[PDB]
């Protein structure tokens, strides 16, 4: 497009809709917050030179109800409110958040969790390295490390998971491997999550099981153990550690009684793989409670990209479900529900994120024809009562180069997604998932938009 194209559009007025945009790419990157009273009218526009509040950016933009807008980062977590002038203001209280692998809501708490090193039950282990030098190292069990942001009282706690043995991720499924929690779906008082198996840790590898040293290593799985600390970034491994899971043909859902993550249960389904989206280091949620009282559990079968065949799964990408309206003793997968998530052309569907609108429709973000090797930039619609074949949205552009990290579901089911084409500015599109249609709306005169939501002034 051109910066003079929006000369015929009307400058929108300040309202209750909040947009987190970025003007500039790189060192000119300036994060601004804009307010508008409408998002579906394509005749309107919003300009950062007329309005907007400069902010320090965010790794994740979260909406605490229609009251606050939190900025989560791996550090400097901030929060913003809406003043009577319909402008974004910065709350005076900041929060320190350790690096987390997933996040979610629970009552008025923004919870951020990850599976890290514990403090109790340390074990010293001596071995021979790849150079021949005898080395002795102390290993700690893997524990869940929950952190909570009380958005109503505006406080932050780091929790006590490394000292509590009840929050030990090691041997969470009964096979010795430790798991990572993906998603934090609150259902009444329970927390449903996907226990993505991470494999054997250093502490779990040195575990003797019924006399068998390293008993948690399956037969013929000794050659997969990494002998030294290699890799880089989020993809790194230490010695005496078995990277990735040994059981890819399973799907484990963990149900916690409350936010303390103390008492819990686990349920297994052998129809799909683990339920998470992995881009680099964050586990995107795949478990979602729907209106029909069913928690749907999606799986793109990410384990098919593994090098060795023992860590590859033969289960295609699919979705199962769990009936959340039952007793704690009767919580299990629905044996009569299974879908084969497929692209409109019939092939298997590889996706990265998946949100829930309303009714019986989910919005998934799938890759192109390159699979997990390509770019995830296809917004498809899944029907819970369908045949697993994903439906494509009519009205979205083809040159999609950037999308909003989190869509806004209105009070009736429509999904507001900010699509950024390579030949124009980021524009809000209102998607009807029932008819699988998209309508052009507000045009943001910025480089890209991270999040869009609705807040009420205070």
């Amino acid at each position: 497009a051109t910066p003079t194209e929006v000369s015929n559009l009307t400058e929108v007025s300040k309202g209750n809709y909040v947009i987190a945009a970025t003007v500039g790419t790189g060192n000119n990157e300036t994060n601004v917050l804009l307010t508008a009273d409408r998002l579906d009218d394509p005749n309107y526009k919003v300009t950062p030179t007329v309005q907007g509040t400069q902010n320090d950016g965010a790794t994740y933009w979260v909406f605490y109800n229609q009251r606050s807008l939190f900025a989560l980062n791996y550090n400097q977590t901030a929060s913003y409110s809406l003043n009577p002038a319909f402008e974004m203001t910065k709350d005076p209280r900041t929060y320190k958040l350790s690096r987390f692998t997933t996040y979610g809501f629970y009552n008025d708490y923004i919870m951020t969790t990850s599976s890290g090193s514990g403090t109790i039950d340390a074990q010293s282990y001596t071995y021979t390295d790849k150079s021949g030098q005898s080395l002795t190292e102390t290993y700690y069990p893997r524990h869940f490390l929950p952190a909570y942001i009380d958005a109503r009282n505006q406080t932050a706690k780091d929790g006590t998971g490394a000292g509590d043995i009840r929050l030990r991720a090691e041997n969470f499924l009964g096979n010795g491997e430790y798991v990572t929690l993906a998603g934090l779906e609150q259902v009444g008082n329970y927390l449903y999550s996907a226990a993505v198996p991470m494999g054997l840790s250093q502490w779990g590898y040195i575990q003797t099981v019924d006399g068998r040293e390293h008993g948690y290593v399956r037969e013929g799985y000794e050659d997969l153990v990494k002998t030294e600390s290699g890799g880089s970034g989020s993809g790194s491994y230490k010695a005496n550690e078995l990277q990735w899971t040994q059981y890819p043909d399973e799907c484990w859902v963990a149900i916690f009684k409350d936010e303390t993550l103390t008492e819990h249960k686990v349920i297994k389904s052998d129809r799909i793989s683990y339920a998470c989206g992995r881009n680099r280091s964050q586990y995107y949620q795949m478990v979602w409670q729907a209106d029909d009282g069913y928690l749907y559990v999606f799986s793109p079968s990410y384990a098919k990209t593994m090098s060795d065949a023992r860590q590859q799964t033969r289960l295609p990408a699919g979705v199962v479900r769990i009936d959340t309206r039952a007793s704690w003793e009767a919580l299990d997968f629905d044996p009569s529900y299974y879908q084969a998530l497929k692209n409109p052309d019939g092939s298997e569907a590889a996706f990265l994120r998946s949100w829930y609108t309303s009714g019986n429709y989910f919005l998934l973000l799938a890759y192109d024809a390159q699979g997990f090797k390509g770019t995830a930039n296809r917004l498809l619609i899944f029907d819970t009562q369908g045949d697993g074949t994903l439906r494509e949205v009519s009205g979205l552009p083809t040159d999609i180069s950037a999308l909003s990290n989190t869509p806004y579901i209105d009070d009736e089911g429509h999904a507001y997604v900010v699509v950024s084409t390579s030949t124009g500015y980021p524009t809000v599109y209102k998607i009807d998932p029932a008819a699988a249609t998209a309508s052009k709306g507000l045009t943001i005169v910025a480089t890209s938009v991270a999040g869009v939501g609705k807040l009420q002034a205070n």
